[PDB]
DNA sequence: TTGCTCTCTTAAGAGAGCA
DNA sequence: TTGCTCTCTTAAGAGAGCA
């Protein structure tokens, strides 16, 4: 009368795919020596009795014996520290924690296929705080997409800067990494991914380095962008919003140097690029709030990318100098602007940072180009 | 066509566990039926499949009774799928499939192992003071991270900011406390785990005066995983309502001229221009504030990620104007104060020199704190 | 001296557990009257003692009451000892024990978390033919894995040699054979876990050709926590006999002159000189051996590290008398072929020819692998 | 008549300090609800009815039903799967983990205190392999002789070579890892471990970056050094073997550069000395059977210091000029070297590597000094 | 040759009486 | 004011009869 019948429970197994809904093992086998094995236990939100863990007078257990949102697959161990603490493990969130377990679970089951790629983690160590990127995010911001792999992929992490902050020997690094390193261990997978699979790539790294990765892989093979956001992690945004106007003044004749200035994160001040370029004329690519959270989606880096594309055709075409670069945009748009970089602008760009070494100036550090 | 392939009843329940449940095809959930009332008819609802053919036409290749052995080379899918199935007689597919089937099983369990993707780094910081009239125990930081998602595996680390000596909250006081932060923080991060090795995720409080929090902040950085906690005067722990919309964030330019750049954050409550006059002279006031100011205006953590958003829009619009810094007299709730800090952690940064109300002179504006190019 | 402290008896069980039931000054067990089959009086072999004064005499300078509600600050100690700890009237320690406590807590801890440092990855690696006629199972690894403490956490790896094509055994086919190990070895050591976040051990085994075998040890090296197992033609993954001491590997050395030197290793059985000679013409033979050459000698894995010092010891010896390349003849068991290729992945590289026997045309000694300056 | 007393179960959950016998969690306490709970469960290797999991009909279940030689504390979840898989978790393998484990907690409980260091291990990526020092093998070595600290403690990996092999950068990073990653990591520490606390440290790194390592930390600290073992890790080979002879073959007279060859791992060839020091003075220290296991014990260690120590001030004595060395030697002893040269040897001292690049030449790395 | 039921097994926390 | 006993609770795998 109280006891959960077989159909249920298979029901409940099922819709667990066979893991723990409150840690995640895999209940379905022992990887320890060998056995395929159901190890789980289905257990009851609200007891049967009203003096169990979470009892209430005001429950008809016979009405709810069968009801899958009276019931989770846990493990034993989970199962038995949710029935001794029951003030910790209270009805309310364990309910819902199981409808939200659930609901991924369907997610999942109801994505179409939508290929493979290889996941790419780039990032860097120059921040004065710990910058790490999961690799479970990525993976998931792929699945929701209906992409998989075969790994968990490649994640690179870049050397710090050493004593002497941002010198020579640490952009020599930083092109080993993304020229030698990333290619050394897409070699090492051979043939499992193909001969040109695509590289799901999020980074958050120097804006000159991402540029740099950007050229690298932008013909070398097919690409998915992703991105890491302040709130929302790898997730997008928000798949429905519009992508900002992207603003755009010319540089004013002349024969000083030609520079562009990228105002999408931030504003650059103006009185900051003729600090370190003095004689500067300066064009310019903006949005009208520049702020740190406007990579709201995948249409926010095309629409970029479409309109950075046409400027800068426009800006080789000025001068046969070099184009010096003052950007302060996010981590998958320093990306895609490298990308560009490949063949169809073949000028050479000299990449302005930031110097914490020099009371945050702007000096120059990579050169990219033919 | 034509085909159907055997199997006992252990390998049903197996196949149709690890598929969840669903057509791999279409993706229709075959439970139906039982959600409907009615009993479940395993074997009619669905059919099981192998995923790849024993070789050309119905011809084994390869030893096809050995893969098939495997259940994990076994499909479920819906009749009407299976029906467009094309077959050899034991029920084998004609055209492979195991892409498409190790590419479902493997969305499945990426879904099904999330929750490891909580563990979880427990960390409260707190000054002395309110330590004493205000400690967080660590239960109850963990009870609401638990409510969430997210799960310990050690004890928490809970820090008290030393107080100042004669030297004041001077630089090295202020790296002491940076380097206490992160020396912790690092030999927790250093405890991967999980499914994939990840580093395990932040979860946060501070109860502080507001420079101190924003030193945390300073800290913890916001390019990780990372979760601010709050403590409420009425919720405690627990985030008073996670389906409230975030205020908007009114903001008032500064005058034009060349006083001093001041920036007043009235959150909490509305501050006083003559306060931060007396602390400031010749201050020129821009000013972020809600409608309604309130110390229980943090709701939910949306609530902080919004005044972070609104705030950088603003800040790099006053940066653009002047070189010089910025002064900041805020009026805002612990959780944002940490958030303040985390979001000027970039490469780039400008000087803020950041005003505490000194409890022990009238309240007056205090400034205590420096963050920038130094 | 003097007081003693009051505690329930739920507070003993935890203060005898965290203990480990042993007095923290002198390690006495003081369970020793149950092991004697008499009745345990838990509270008269032993006292509980908080581990920190109050403060100057007995005068609390903090909440001493706040501290000792943690029964992490509770000590456990023989009668014996208690009584030489000078005390005041409620029973606090006069003098601060609370270093060598928390010490004593600690080293109780790394060995009772010691089974999490058992975490491993299983790897099988056979060629094509061993794969055929003798298939290892991984579960045969996991038991011999489970039972000597390593545990695998998700699926092993079972990996297969293809066979070579026309260009035979060439580079291309040994560096595709090397990257495709690093390639399985280093996704799954990403996957950090336990107390420390330290990466997992492997297990690994192989059946395969004695050049290949030399490749897998060239790909997992000696340098990290690695374990070999091996293939007993009579006690499977199982060992034979732990107790068993290693033979001595005797040695020869080579006859003076300036033909090609040949390192002849004849542990599995007796290599004849004619068969090196038909391949190495003018070889001079230099043969480490064991008394009753055996397939069976494998006992433990004390026998393989026993191998490997004898093996170094020779092989500096060997490259000291000449620069050019050291010929390999081998007649050794698998796990050793293993062990050969680990022990050649230093920085430093001397070059040596490996020789196999072609199953294909009688068995003759043919050279399909160099390992070395390249 | 079957079931276990209440002193017994006390006496397993003592005897194992609370923590799962076969996979060591701790059952004392829910660390993710925060509430200290006994969550394990006692398990019966052998079971009372012939039938169950391991039965056998020559057990004499009453005589055995509080003998804690059957019963191990375990977390539900392992002992769910013991019980299922009765062939995989076998009596005479349980038994054996059983005893192994309770003997790990009574050495740990006889262990005296013997103070208390920063646990350090360094270690290099130049090996075509992977190279991993476990934190938890350093923390049980200095468990053994008493030792303890306040935290896992400090882990730098060197970056790797990149495409040019270890050229000029590669050094350069070296030396930061040792001369400023090091150091930032112990300012970290702050006060926690005190003024001069002492180091713990065990390396597997480049033979000239382990004598920095050694130069770096010879003076500035007190050090206690481990050392990684082919076959027994981080444990000592054998606390009772004598250590071997360290022979010396003074240098011959003459105007050529002075050479320095320990020939302690494998015997060096002479050849590839004067190959790259055309006209060396060829001083050895040796031992009878060179090999790569000898580094059995501490006692090794300080041995082979006392004897370099002896000969380095007599080959300064030789020559105003430098003094070039060629080595093969365990990882440990070239840490011992390079804090033999703080103040006591101040001489110039040229340390040539074996080279990849240049066919397993000896070349110039790292110069180390005053 | 399941594939629903009711008994059985194994662990544990109360509850009573007593210590 | 435990601090040994026997009942109670919750999960599960057989075992029987039948489907
Ligand atoms: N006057 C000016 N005002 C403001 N910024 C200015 C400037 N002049 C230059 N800049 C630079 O523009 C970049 C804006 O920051 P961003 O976050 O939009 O983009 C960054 C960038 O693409 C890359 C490297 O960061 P960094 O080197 O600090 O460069 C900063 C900053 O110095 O990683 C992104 N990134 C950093 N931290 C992140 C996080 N937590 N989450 C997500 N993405 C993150
Ligand atoms: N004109 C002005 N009028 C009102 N406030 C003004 C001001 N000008 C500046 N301020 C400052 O704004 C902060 C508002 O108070 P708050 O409660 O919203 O946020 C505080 C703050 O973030 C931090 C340190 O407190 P304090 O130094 O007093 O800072 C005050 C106050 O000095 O901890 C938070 N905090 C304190 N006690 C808490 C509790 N019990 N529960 C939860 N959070 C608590
Ligand atoms: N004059 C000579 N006389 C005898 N052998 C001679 C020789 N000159 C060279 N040799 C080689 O010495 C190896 C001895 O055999 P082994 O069994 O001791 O070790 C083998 C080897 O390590 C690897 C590949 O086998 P193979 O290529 O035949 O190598 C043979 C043989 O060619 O796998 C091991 N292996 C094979 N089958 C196994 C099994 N069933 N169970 C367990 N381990 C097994
Ligand atoms: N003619 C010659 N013959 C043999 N060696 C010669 C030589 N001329 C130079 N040498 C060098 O002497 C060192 C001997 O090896 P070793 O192991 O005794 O000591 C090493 C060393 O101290 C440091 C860096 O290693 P590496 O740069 O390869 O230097 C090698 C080798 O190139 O780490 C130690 N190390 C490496 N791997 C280890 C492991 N798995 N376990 C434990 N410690 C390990
Ligand atoms: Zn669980
Ligand atoms: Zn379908
Ligand atoms: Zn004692
Ligand atoms: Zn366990």
């Amino acid at each position: 009368r109280f006891n959960t019948n077989d159909e249920t429970k298979r029901i409940v197994w099922t819709q667990t795919a066979g893991h723990c809904e409150l840690c995640g093992t895999d209940l379905t086998f022992d990887y320890r020596a060998g056995k395929p094995m159901k190890w789980g236990e289905v257990a009851a939100i609200l007891p049967a009795s009203p003096k169990g863990p979470r009892g209430r007078a005001d429950h008809d257990a016979e009405a709810h014996t069968n009801d899958t949102a009276n019931l989770m697959l846990l493990c034993p161990g989970c199962h038995d520290k949710i029935d001794r603490d029951a003030d910790g493990y209270p009805e309310n969130d364990l309910s819902g924690l199981h409808q939200a377990y659930l609901e991924r679970i369907r997610l999942a089951a109801t994505t179409p296929d939508g290929g493979r790629a290889i996941p790419l983690i780039v990032q860097s160590q120059h921040f004065q705080t710990i910058n790490d990127i999961p690799v479970r995010d990525l993976l998931t911001a792929m699945s929701a997409e209906g992409l998989t792999a075969f790994d968990q992929g490649i994640k690179i992490a870049f050397a710090a800067p050493g004593p002497r902050g941002r010198d020579t020997t640490y952009w020599q690094n930083v092109k080993d990494s993304v020229q030698y390193e990333l290619e050394q261990q897409l070699k090492r997978r051979g043939g499992t991914y193909g001969d040109s699979p695509a590289l799901a790539v999020v980074g958050l790294a120097d804006i000159p380095a991402l540029m740099m990765l950007g050229q690298s892989i932008g013909d070398r093979s097919k690409r998915l962008i992703f991105s890491f956001h302040r709130e929302h992690l790898l997730r997008w945004p928000d798949q429905s919003a519009e992508p900002p106007s992207f603003l755009f003044t010319p540089p004013p004749n002349g024969d000083g140097p030609l520079a562009l200035v990228l105002s999408i994160s931030a504003q650059v001040p103006v009185r900051d690029v003729t600090d370190a370029l003095p004689g500067a004329r300066i064009a310019e690519l903006s949005i009208p709030e520049p702020s740190y959270a406007m990579v709201q989606n995948r249409r926010v880096i095309h629409a970029f990318r479409d309109a950075l594309q046409i400027r800068l055709s426009q800006l080789e075409a000025l001068t046969p100098d070099p184009i010096h670069v003052f950007a302060a945009i996010p981590a998958a748009l320093a990306i895609e602007f490298g990308a560009l970089l490949t063949t169809q602008h073949q000028h050479t760009y000299l990449i302005f940072d930031r110097d914490k070494e020099n009371q945050d100036r702007f000096t120059q550090t990579l050169q990219l180009g033919p």
